[PDB]
């Protein structure tokens, strides 16, 4: 019989008050606290903390504080990852990001969600849907990436865009709900 | 013969530079500073601080740092209140929230506003309009709730929604300005 | 024969990893760290730190922590400047703001941008376009102001608005992409 963690990772309904999940969120918040307190010149300390926090990385990555996440271990980024100030990644399920990603400030990436149904939501059970972002993606500042979304290679998300569905490779999308506004290839 | 505080709470034009109001904002920011500095495992200290800061609460509530507000005492939340990372509540007038509220990260709830007219606005005088949120409401991350809005029981605010008008009970709204996208239950 | 800083300020492609630019960014973050750590009652220290950080100011200005910026010296504000909690100003190029500005919380002002082509963007070279904001402007909470935008005197930006083009004087804009929704006269 599946644990709440197994249920969470599998995209099934789970209880976030589970003791194992609580311990793991406290661990993520501890590492995030240490991260957000580092000085602007402590690059090596920052790299080390991020490689410890995330599930996987490439050689190089840089994130401006403040940063926020749920678990840490569900975040997998490619080479030369960059995220500007005040980002939030709710990584209840996997968040997999490709190489040479540029993410602007105040960007929120969500895998966490609730049942829409009033009665179901009030159970207090939640679930997640993974987010996949390809290579050479630019996510404009203040964008919102919703659970279950896949963004294709070379795509561009306009600043302030609320992305509610998959974004094709080589597309620029913007607005809310975001839609294709330009093709690059 | 009304004080600036009395005019503020009544929804009339008032001067925020008023000494009494300045002191109360200083007090809110002090409690918010103490709150934001608490460690991820300091649940009891957090509960205590929020109960001191807010006008009223139910038995249990939890907010992820960072949190910001203006006064504290104008915020009234129901049972099992949860607000995720980096929320802002500008509580110049009352913000009343029902039970079992789930609020995502980076959500802003405003009761503070200015005159549209330039001379009127440069008077420097401001005003407020209260916000009322019902029971079993889910406010998606990065939503904006404007002054004067009432959100009905069971409603869902999509991530990134900018809510400019009342939301019926059992409706799902999304967009900017938010509109009804479906009905529930 | 131009330095990366000279290309940056002139709106040309530049490399942010330039040693001079890195030094200058570290200075800005240092001063921003000192600013964000100030207590709610340290008004004089706050005023001094902002006049050090910014390119130019009027007599009086106040920003609620947290604040973020890239360089500081490209930010020029007019008399009686106010910015609420959790603002971000990416001042790769000049951000010039007039007198009596009220900026709500969580507002993002960008001058930094990337090429749309992924090979061109993957060069890692970036560029900037200045933002100009007139006098007596109200920027609603959670607005996003994109590079190259000019906002006219007495304009009002609705909360949550994503401003992708110039805003006429005496106009109210709202939405994403923002459009004029009311003329003030």
């Amino acid at each position: 019989m599946k644990s709440e963690k197994e249920k969470m990772l599998a995209g099934h309904l789970y209880n976030p008050a589970d003791l194992e999940l609580v311990k793991e969120r406290e661990r993520a918040r501890r590492l995030v606290r240490l991260y957000n307190e580092t000085l602007e010149t402590e690059y090596d300390k920052r790299t080390g903390l991020l490689k410890e926090l995330f599930g996987s990385t490439g050689e190089r990555l840089f994130i401006e504080p403040n940063f926020r996440c749920d678990y840490g271990y569900n975040i997998h980024v490619g080479e030369n990852f960059f995220m500007n100030f005040d980002g939030v990644i709710l990584d209840v399920c996997e968040v997999r990001i490709g190489d040479h990603c540029f993410i602007g400030p105040g960007v929120h990436i969500y895998t966490a969600t609730h049942p829409l149904d009033p009665h179901e939501r009030n159970s207090g059970l939640e679930y997640g849907k993974p987010v996949v972002i390809g290579h050479n993606v630019w996510i404009g500042g203040r964008a919102v990436i919703n659970p279950g979304v896949t963004i294709g290679d070379n795509a561009v998300i306009a600043s302030g865009a609320v992305v509610t569905k998959d974004v094709p490779a080589n597309a620029v999308v913007g607005g809310n709900p975001a839609k294709v506004i330009k093709w690059l290839k």
